[PDB]
């Protein structure tokens, strides 16, 4: 399973924690499901 978006912008995201908090959980993960391992 991997992102439709490039490494470039889940990185960013990655380094935010946005991937772990509740606030970005179904966003974090449909759009870097990979990045944030959630597949």
């Amino acid at each position: 399973c991997r992102d439709r978006i490039p490494q470039n912008v889940c990185e960013q995201m990655k380094k935010n924690g946005k991937c772990g908090d509740p606030r970005m959980s179904t966003i974090a993960e449909l759009q870097c499901p990979k990045t944030c391992g959630k597949c």
